[PDB]
């Protein structure tokens, strides 16, 4: 028998706004070594991005951003024509790669085909300030001011002290030294160069200090988040992924603090289910779809202005997998992002769960969409309990439900949303839609264990609208 829970929506309790560019992805800077990947001719990948959002952000950085060197005078053939750069596995220094001018040109075409904006990593770990300045100049010229959201100076500088990029004594102080030096060189060459940071791995203590020290220099504050790791650790399981944890609590507190204290927006610029490249049998499963869609909403509710799920290649946690030669496919995690895409932008509303102690991992978010229609995204992350949700507070005669499903939580395939898989180049239309009738704002929705749902409610009295 289902666990019977209440969801009270309060349309008068307004929360944060979800902007049209909330969604996004993160990729390794090393991907720039192959100009055919982010390219106008890569119509398949662009299609997958357009389905994730009419607007969104592509972030390029990661562990490889310390090992990639802009070379304005490269032979075009320096390029690795075949490279599909998967998430860095974080065991040792990445292979050193050059970025060519044509890679930047093709990145511009790709952004033009997708309608997305760009966050671009610069090499503060091993590069010089002069080369960063030159790189920045070419990117700004090529990408354009309209599409370049920010440069970022180093990736996860809070781990430099332990990974060898710096000595064991490197700390916030020294980073702020490094950052200032690069910033000044870049701005001399590119007066309108925009910035974000500190792009930290986990260390929230760097956030307010960074935001305070560089308040007039940056557009937003950034940090990262991984639910689990390392992948070889047997405690890192699907069930664990469905649950909050102290790191998430700390990141969430960290983002609220920086926004409260400084008034600067926050963006989660690198995130996925398990670090060091993800975990087989967890990161590549239907559970990751529930995990990722729920994370997008939880972060927005806390005040995050956007997100970037890391990926690339055929990485265990990649939302999109593939290569320009063999084609691209949506992995299970993509479908959690797709639910969010389908819900769209708007303003979050009060929505409280009650009688839910026997179904503690169910989450729900109500949104007043741009078009004025109410949506509710639910994630029954309970692996073993079906739920029956008594929804109230919804001023609508009826809704449709689109289901996020797979036959088992650990399935690496068989994932559908709205009764359909995603096809080639991000193609997707709902094929199964269930009507839910309401009265006095009350609706009842059953959800199987380990499933999700998006409810879209009809306007009142709008049957004759043009
Ligand atoms: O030189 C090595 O192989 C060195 O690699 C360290 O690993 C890293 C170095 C740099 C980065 N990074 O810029 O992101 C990341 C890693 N990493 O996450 O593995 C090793 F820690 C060190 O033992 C090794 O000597
Ligand atoms: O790690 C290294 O290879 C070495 O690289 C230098 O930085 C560069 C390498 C290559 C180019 N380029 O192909 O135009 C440019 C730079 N650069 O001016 O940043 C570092 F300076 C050096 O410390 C590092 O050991
Ligand atoms: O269940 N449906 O496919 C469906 C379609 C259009 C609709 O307008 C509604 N509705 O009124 O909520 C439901
Ligand atoms: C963010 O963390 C990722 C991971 O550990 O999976 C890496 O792939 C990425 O290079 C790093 F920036």
């Amino acid at each position: 028998s289902p666990v019977r829970v209440g969801l009270s929506v309060d349309a008068s309790a307004l929360g944060h706004t979800i902007p049209p560019d909330y969604t996004g992805l993160s990729y390794e800077q090393a991907q720039m070594a192959n100009p055919n990947y982010f390219s106008g001719a890569n119509t398949q990948l662009a299609g997958f991005l357009r389905t994730l959002g009419r607007q969104g952000v592509l972030r390029i950085g990661g562990n490889t951003s310390e090992y990639t060197f802009w070379n304005r005078h490269a032979k075009p053939t320096a390029a690795d024509e075949h490279l599909a750069a998967g998430p860095d596995k974080g065991h040792h220094a990445a292979a050193r790669e050059v970025i060519t001018p044509e890679a930047v040109n093709n990145l511009s075409e790709f952004l033009d085909k997708t309608g997305w904006k760009l966050i671009y990593g610069l090499n503060l770990g091993k590069g010089t300030p002069e080369n960063a300045a030159d790189e920045a100049a070419y990117v700004m010229e090529t990408i354009g001011a309209d599409r370049l959201l920010a440069f970022q100076l180093g990736n996860e500088p809070d781990l430099f002290y332990r990974n060898g990029i710096r000595p064991a004594s490197y700390d916030f102080a020294a980073y702020a030294g490094d950052w200032q030096r690069f910033f000044t060189a870049i701005r001399k060459r590119v007066p309108n160069a925009p910035f974000a940071g500190p792009d930290t791995a986990y260390n929230t203590k760097w956030l307010v200090p960074f935001a305070d020290k560089f308040k007039h220099d940056v557009k937003f504050i950034s940090s990262h988040y991984y639910a689990e790791g390392p992948p070889t650790d047997p405690s890192m399981t699907i069930e664990r992924l469905m649950k909050p944890n102290p790191r998430l609590l700390g990141e969430t507190a960290g983002l609220k603090q920086v926004e409260a204290d400084t008034g600067l927006p926050f963006r989660l610029t690198e995130t996925n289910s398990c670090y060091q490249g993800g975990k087989q049998g967890v990161s590549d499963t239907f559970a990751a779809a529930l995990w990722a869609g729920d994370l997008m909403y939880q972060q927005a509710a806390a005040g995050s202005t956007g997100i970037n799920f890391h990926g690339g290649g055929y990485g265990w946690y990649t939302p999109v997998a593939g290569t320009p030669e063999d084609g691209f496919i949506a992995r299970p995690e993509y479908y959690g992002m797709l639910l969010f895409a389908q819900a769209g932008a708007g303003q979050l509303l009060g929505a409280k769960l009650t009688d839910n102690s026997a179904a503690p991992l169910l989450t729900a978010y109500a949104l007043r969409g741009t078009d004025g229609r109410t949506r509710i995204a639910l994630f029954n992350k309970n692996l073993d309990a079906d739920v029956e949700v008594a929804i109230s507070g919804v001023a609508s005669p009826s809704g449709t439900v689109l289901r996020l499903e797979a036959p088992r939580a650990d399935d690496t395939t068989d994932v559908t949303f709205g009764g359909a898989p995603v096809g080639a180049s991000g193609s997707w239309s709902p094929l199964v839609q269930e009507y839910v009738p309401g009265h006095s704002g009350q609706f009842v929705l059953h959800m199987r264990k380990a499933s999700g749902a998006l409810l879209e409610f009809a306007k009142l009295a709008a049957a004759l609208q043009h």
